């Protein structure tokens, strides 16, 4: 979801105190209701804060800094007031179209400082322009050659910071900062939040409002890696049946590599009264949440599912997770036993899954001990 | 200044519909905005017209047929598709240098069929070259001895035609035309338009677009 230190949302462009002309342009362009990032990032930008926003490429994001920037432009001033940087000529040109359209009912000049341009037209455009958009290299060159005066600049937008940095624009971006008024508001939009952006964020921004995407991490520390060698694929079921004698409730989830296995296991288990909840990557939306509600409530201590749902499966209050089938792809091991924030994971390997479980210890660095006869302990 | 029968001008390279990599190559090379001849000559060449253009020596003229020729190349075909001729080895090498730069973000092979070159490497170079550039004699010789296959050639550029003719390459240039597939697009750049040039134009070009200088 969204993690932010601003906590203030506006749900409609009408409630943003937008100049009437800009607002006509917002609706005229096709914007109806603010998107998730627009409901949070526009106001803080308008208000003058330095803002760091994690936003995927798209018209929603472009609208965000475009709308805000147009709202802070002093039409009376016929000099650059806002500078927007992009990774490529094309992206810059697209941004210039968006702002232009948004300003369809206003009279603000927007210059594209990009490759392929007679410096005579470039000088002329950068003189009277109120919003300048271009690529780092070209922008820096024009600032150094005095063709682009930056004293009236009040806002600095860094679109796709990650891409710009990874494209090799770090030096020029850093140099642009020192060539812009020290008080300039800094706004940075980025799909990812790598150290490169964090570095810029920390060196150039001031107590910025941060609007980030939640996500989470791996983690195999809240869980204990225990395995059992059934030797033959055929002896797994009985080994799993014996486990349910020294566990005492706890409720567990069991993952299989194939859908059929999930059913056979479910069948064999139900043929013995074992009330198990089975879920496959195909049940309609209305049926999947029905089985989950039955598990996260209606008794049902066991929950069997395939490896494909591991990512979407919200391992509820489970103190035990069983791997009937050792994951096919090492990467999906944690998706099955991750937990982002007690924890026991038991693996059922045969006389073939050998060295295969070691890869899950090479792909990682955690220890997968053997399961001792004493189980009533391993589960609190 | 210019007298043309094509009159259709383009002022920016963005408006020319160039493959993205080639365009990256154009700006990458230092080209900013199309010069007078580039504004008129590139598009007709790309479009397929036999073109006769009065242009003085220069990176502007070179860029003109180089950019067009690069847009027309078919990446999948690994055989000579364009043949460019210049009056001297030096001039040819310069041209190879210009198209190579222009093709920096592309994967095009450019072979120079010029003087002093092991008939072995010359052979290997022409086998999979997509753009071949060189002097009339060396090219004619390589076509006869069969080291240079021409069946895939779609464009024939004659740079500084007046100079090549004034240097005595007339016979060879004429022979090459007959050794190239009949439909090959013909492009001829020349500072002056003497009868030698007019004769070539009338004998080998088909209802060509003509881009000339006032006079």
């Amino acid at each position: 979801q969204i993690q932010t230190n601003y906590d203030k949302v506006v749900y409609k462009f009408d409630d943003m105190e937008l100049d009437e002309n800009l607002l006509r342009g917002v609706f005229g362009y096709g914007f109806e209701e603010p998107s998730a990032i627009q409901q949070r990032a526009i106001m803080p930008i308008i208000e003058g804060h330095d803002v760091l926003a994690q936003a995927q490429s798209g018209t929603g994001k472009t609208g965000t800094f475009s709308i805000a920037a147009l709202q802070r432009i002093d039409t009376s001033v016929k000099a650059p007031q806002a500078l927007m940087l992009a990774p490529t000529r094309e992206l810059a040109l697209q941004i210039q179209k968006v702002v232009m359209a948004l300003a369809f009912h206003m009279d603000i000049k927007v210059h594209a400082c990009i490759g392929g341009t007679s410096f005579v037209e470039d000088a002329e455009g950068l003189r009277d322009a109120q919003i300048v958009v271009g690529t780092p290299g070209r922008v820096f060159d024009n600032i150094q050659r005095r063709r682009f005066r930056t004293d009236k600049i009040k806002m600095f937008i860094l679109d796709e910071a990650d891409e710009m940095l990874s494209s090799g624009f770090k030096e020029q971006i850093y140099q642009i900062f020192t060539l812009l008024p020290p008080t300039t508001q800094v706004v940075l939009l980025s799909a990812t939040m790598p150290n490169d952006v964090l570095e810029v964020t920390t060196k150039f921004m001031r107590n910025p409002v941060r609007i980030l995407v939640k996500k989470d991490e791996l983690t195999l520390e809240g869980i204990k890696q225990f395995y059992v060698n059934v030797e033959e694929e055929e002896y797994k079921y009985e080994c799993l049946t014996d486990l349910y004698d020294s566990i005492s409730v706890t409720q567990a989830v069991i993952f299989c590599n194939t859908r059929r296995k999930v059913e056979e296991l479910t069948t064999k288990l139900r043929n013995d009264k074992f009330t198990v909840s089975a879920i496959y990557s195909d049940l309609p939306q209305q049926e999947r949440d029905t089985i989950m509600k039955e598990f996260r409530s209606g008794s049902s201590r066991i929950l069997i599912s395939t490896d494909l749902l591991a990512r979407g499966i919200d391992v509820q209050q489970v103190s035990l997770v069983i791997n009937y089938d050792l994951p096919a792809n090492k990467e999906n091991y944690i998706h099955r036993i991750g937990r982002g924030g007690k924890g026991v994971a038991i693996n059922f390997v045969t006389n073939e899954d050998v060295g295969a479980m070691r890869e899950l210890e090479k792909f990682y660095s955690t220890q997968i001990e053997e399961l001792p006869s004493d189980i009533a302990t391993l589960l609190n």
